[PDB]
């Protein structure tokens, strides 16, 4: 009949942004150890912040509708990186046809294609820049490369991945991102109107005007058929909302820039983490088995080859989301009174579900910090990586496609050895959250027979 435990707050104006800022993990555990609950409310610059850390209570977050709680609000952080009246910016109707346009995009029918032209840019990339017999990278920071060329190369079509690459695209990525502030979803006034902030409008215009030069070209090609082209962008030009209108310029560009920015980093990272764990001593069990799964591959992988074939090393890929979710938490705006356990959470609060906290739910997961692929959610529902509900990410398929791809062709062609004692540190100080940059250094050793 009453709010969840409120977490004390020793100096006032803060809340909890400092411990929260330094260290989420330790914090909200802390939290919930301290206040005995699971759920709790803590504050931020003095709002209050309910935290749903209980796994058996999932459902009452990702089960209420946009209207009770609300996305809209908690993402407005991001209006100038898709757009004015672009997805959730949108009403929630149009949001949901967009966003499912998109999601049709990138089923699996879409991925035919696919994996032959990851693999090939992996392999580029590989020659490229492994050119030598050893050597020393960055493994955060290349295969950041890798995925930002292989997205492209997957959904992007000849044309334009000529007027834009891979690299110069990124450069709009981090341009647009940069003028980002995480604080703004706690408090938005800072929204109010600062100057690279330009930027993600000139990044965002420049590519818009991009594609609005691209389509004029692919229009007076189709007399002639001259190509049959159905990229990403050419799936979302075709789509009709249900009123029988079109997207405008702006909406495609944002839903193809979401859409990118959205791969960008958490497809890089989980890349990073399973890597790297696999290429610790520790694990070589773990890199021993994967083995006997990508062994007895043709050079040359095909899908079956991977969705169907690699049961083991999408386990990889997924307990090392479960370990260093890059995406902390989930939130909403709650809109309207609801039951969360024996709590109710009062209309106006921040709801939020953490990835982060509920993967290191005792219950859940045993030795939350010990990397096992093999390891269940001894908790039906407990993983939420990629979310769940309503908005539980599309990108998913699409994304352990790639990572799955990627680790296949790199330790099958490569040895690797960890260039540190033990596997990095996350890093908390990113809006999504790797592992630590200056300590992704790796030493790759080709391999020969
Ligand atoms: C490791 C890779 C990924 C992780 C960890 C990840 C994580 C998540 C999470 C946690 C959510 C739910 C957050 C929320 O409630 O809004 C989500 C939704 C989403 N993800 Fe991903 N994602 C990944 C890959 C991708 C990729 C590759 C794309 C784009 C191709 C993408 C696009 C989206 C979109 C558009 C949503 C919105 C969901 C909706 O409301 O329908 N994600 N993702
Ligand atoms: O969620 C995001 N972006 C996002 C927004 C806010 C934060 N943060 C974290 C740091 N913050 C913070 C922390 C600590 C302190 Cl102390 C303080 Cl003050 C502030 C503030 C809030 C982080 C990320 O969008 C992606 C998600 N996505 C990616 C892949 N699959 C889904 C996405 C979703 C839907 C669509 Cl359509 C497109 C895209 Cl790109």
């Amino acid at each position: 009949k009453k709010t969840p435990p409120v977490y004390p707050v020793t100096v006032p104006f803060l809340g909890h942004i400092v411990q929260f800022g330094k260290n989420p993990l330790e914090f909200m555990q802390r939290c919930k150890r301290d206040l005995k609950s699971g759920v709790f409310t803590i504050s931020i610059g003095g709002q209050r912040v309910t935290i749903v850390g209980d796994p058996h209570e999932h459902s009452r977050f990702f089960s209420p509708r946009n209207e009770i709680l609300s996305p809209r609000e908690v993402y407005t952080i991001m209006t100038p990186v898709f757009g004015e009246g672009v997805a959730y910016a949108a009403p929630y109707p149009r949001m949901r046809e967009q966003l499912n346009f998109l999601a049709e995009e990138l089923t699996i029918a879409k991925f035919q294609n696919f994996v032959p032209a990851i693999q090939h840019e992996v392999r580029k990339f590989m020659a490229e820049n492994w050119k030598e017999d050893e050597g020393v990278i960055n493994l955060l920071e290349d295969c950041g490369a890798m995925i930002i060329n292989t997205a492209c190369q997957c959904l992007f079509g000849e044309d334009l991945r000529k007027r834009l690459n891979a690299r110069h695209f990124a450069q709009l990525l981090s341009k647009m991102e940069s003028s980002l502030i995480p604080a703004a979803v706690f408090m938005p006034w800072l929204l109010r109107l600062l100057p690279q902030s330009a930027r993600c409008r000139e990044a965002r215009a420049e590519l818009q005007k991009i594609l609005g030069e691209i389509i004029v070209a692919r229009e007076k090609e189709e007399a002639s058929k001259d190509n049959n082209t159905s990229d990403l962008l050419g799936g979302l030009l075709k789509a009709v909302y249900r009123d029988g209108t079109r997207m405008s310029l702006h909406e495609v560009c944002g839903m193809i820039v979401a859409a990118m920015f959205a791969g960008q980093h958490t497809s890089t990272i989980t890349t990073s983490w399973s890597m790297l764990h696999l290429m610790h001593p520790k694990n070589k069990k773990w890199l021993d088995k994967l083995h006997k799964e990508i062994d007895e591959f043709p050079a040359q992988l095909n899908y079956d080859n991977v969705m169907d074939e690699m049961p083991f090393a999408e386990r990889c890929v997924r307990e090392s989301i479960r370990r260093d979710p890059p995406l902390l938490m989930v939130m909403r705006m709650v809109k309207a009174e609801v039951k969360v356990g024996s709590y109710v959470v009062p209309k106006g609060d921040i709801i939020a579900c953490s990835p982060l906290l509920s993967h290191h739910d005792e219950e859940a997961f045993p030795n939350p910090r010990l990397w096992d692929p093999e390891r269940d959610e001894k908790v039906d529902g407990a993983f939420i990586g990629f979310g769940a509900g309503v908005h539980k990410c599309i990108g998913q398929k699409f994304a352990l496609l790639q990572v799955k791809t990627i680790l296949a062709t790199a330790f099958r062609e490569y040895d690797f050895q960890l260039l540190r004692d033990e596997v990095p540190d996350p890093d908390y100080h990113t809006m999504v959250v790797g592992p630590t940059l200056n300590q992704c250094l790796v030493k790759y050793t080709r391999k020969k027979k």
